[PDB]
């Protein structure tokens, strides 16, 4: 049986379509969502989920969380370096990637790719499903943010493979939410706006939904804007406050910083229903206590620039779809951070008083949609009708003379899609031709994201400009790029190498074996 897993920054959730409906499956603690946490105890035990989160404050250096904020990123990504300040576990550079180093008991050190941490979370979600179903689960639909780039998508797929899952399809989070909203609606064509603000990433998608036919018209997001940033802002406010009042800098004491995290999380939840919240930490720093009152007004003030920045993607989506505010028939809110009253207010005010759709749990709707998609792709006939057209989030381009972004496949193109182009050589007997592919909307490549450098190899000796190599760039239904090449001369095998440093089957096998040790 194929399950849907929402692999989230802060929490994950697993559902299954069985007997004509979705079941969101409760974990072994009775909880319908599971924290995306992995911890290693002094005695060498690996904890995952609720048990891992519960011991954050006593064992912070060896409690791992927020791996989705690192997955598929390079070491020098400013999102990675900015987040290190608030993470208690050591982040170290390996293979141009941020790896996670922990102590596994007995003074023994171990380093993990973010993929491996996410694989452990996926394994726990798989196990939750296997307990409920009473049998092995080998196939899953796994979620990603709509605005995830090529590397982030592939890395999430690799996490699934490490966890023993054949990833049937990766599904964009707002699209899954739209399926939860729209399945079995028979209203004809409606324009649906999904506003998806979770623990770590933000997406906006505009879909048309028409009697089982779902199409993403436009999407735009920010893969490093979410609940964890709102917590960070408040954490940093109190770290600086303590330094001003006492002279003491607590930024390197991991117990102090993560005890503050724990209190900020509780406070943020309370402030969605109350107007004040108490922060209280007994052994904060060097024996001394820490007590502060956080008002809703102050919480909103500290984050207002981030909150107001959520309207930037909304306007980008309206522009690309050529729709006005009044053309939006339904607003679907998903992700835990859409519970924040000020977020709800800003969205309502942007759309001139329009209330969001009712009957949608923002913590569960994504998993619900993923579970439906899994059922449909399996060959179920008791599921509602589902035809899905989804898009690539980023314009793909090639770097040309002067550092210019020459567009190849535009943003918001329905996938799968491909584009071909003929390449030749610049010098006599040149054996290799290098192509640099970028992701983004700016005119110069220095202001976009490098996807990869691809080398056409084994070009046979000939005078400059004679070889004719057709290179095909295909984005698959998961949103992942494949680059291939064919010789179109009058008469060789052209192999392509790249600098993506992708996890090989050998490397994945080693990671599977390492995880069996616990």
């Amino acid at each position: 049986t194929v399950v849907g897993i929402d692999l989230g920054t802060t929490y994950s959730c697993v559902g299954v379509f069985k007997n004509g409906r979705v079941e969101i499956i409760a974990n072994d603690q009775g909880n319908r969502i599971t924290p995306s946490y992995v911890a290693f105890t002094p005695e060498g035990e690996r904890l995952i989920g609720d048990a891992a989160k519960n011991q954050l404050t006593s064992n912070p250096e060896n409690t791992v969380f927020d791996a989705k904020r690192l997955i598929g990123r390079t070491w020098n990504d400013p999102s990675v370096q900015q987040d290190i300040k608030f993470l208690p576990f050591k982040v170290v550079e390996k293979k141009t990637k941020p790896y996670i180093q922990v102590d596994i008991g007995g003074g023994q050190t171990k380093t993990f790719a973010p993929e491996e941490i996410s694989a452990m979370v996926l394994t726990k979600m798989k196990e939750t499903a296997e307990a409920y179903l009473g049998k092995k689960v080998t196939h899953a639909v796994v979620t990603v943010p709509a605005y995830f780039n090529d590397a982030q998508r592939q890395a999430t797929k690799d996490a699934g493979t490490i966890a023993g899952l054949n990833v049937m399809r990766i599904i964009n989070e707002p699209t899954a939410a739209a399926i939860a909203y729209g399945l079995d609606k028979r209203e004809g064509e409606k324009n649906i706006l999904v506003f998806d603000l979770g623990g770590g990433a933000f997406d906006v998608s505009l879909l048309t939904i028409d009697n089982g036919v779902f199409e993403v018209v436009a999407t735009n997001g920010d893969t490093h804007l979410g609940g964890e940033d709102f917590d960070q802002r408040v954490m940093e406010h109190f770290i600086k406050l303590y330094k001003k009042k006492t002279g003491k800098d607590v930024r390197k004491d991991n117990r102090a910083v993560q005890k503050l995290r724990r209190e900020v999380e509780k406070a943020k939840r309370a402030l969605s229903s109350q107007h004040q919240a108490r922060i209280e930490i007994e052994s904060f720093f060097e024996g001394e206590d820490f007590s502060e009152t956080l008002t809703r007004a102050k919480f909103e003030e500290l984050n207002m620039d981030l909150f107001r920045s959520t309207m930037k993607p909304v306007q980008k989506v309206l522009e690309d779809s050529d729709l006005k505010k009044s053309d939006i028939d339904e607003i679907v809110l998903v992700g835990g951070s859409t519970r924040i009253p000020k977020i709800q207010q800003l969205v309502k005010e942007f759309f001139n008083g329009k209330e969001p759709s009712r009957g949608i749990n923002p913590d569960e709707a994504v998993a619900y949609g993923a579970a439906v998609q899994a059922g449909v792709l399996s060959g179920d006939q008791d599921t509602g009708d589902l035809v899905l057209l989804d898009v690539c989030p980023l314009t793909l381009g090639i770097e040309t003379v002067g550092g210019v972004m020459t567009k190849l496949i535009p943003r918001n193109t329905v996938v799968p899609t491909k584009k071909s182009q003929i390449f030749s050589t610049a010098s006599d007997n040149q054996p290799t031709v290098t192509i640099k592919v970028y992701e983004g909307e700016r005119p110069l490549t220095k202001d976009n994201h490098l996807l990869g450098t691809f080398d056409l190899t084994g070009i046979p000796p000939a005078p400059r400009g004679v070889p004719q190599i057709e290179v095909t760039f295909e984005i698959d239904v998961n949103g992942i790029l494949r680059v291939t090449a064919e010789d179109k001369g009058t008469g060789n095998k052209i192999t392509i190498t790249n600098d993506q440093n992708r996890l090989t089957p050998e490397e994945i096998e080693r990671m599977v074996n390492d995880a069996e040790k616990f």
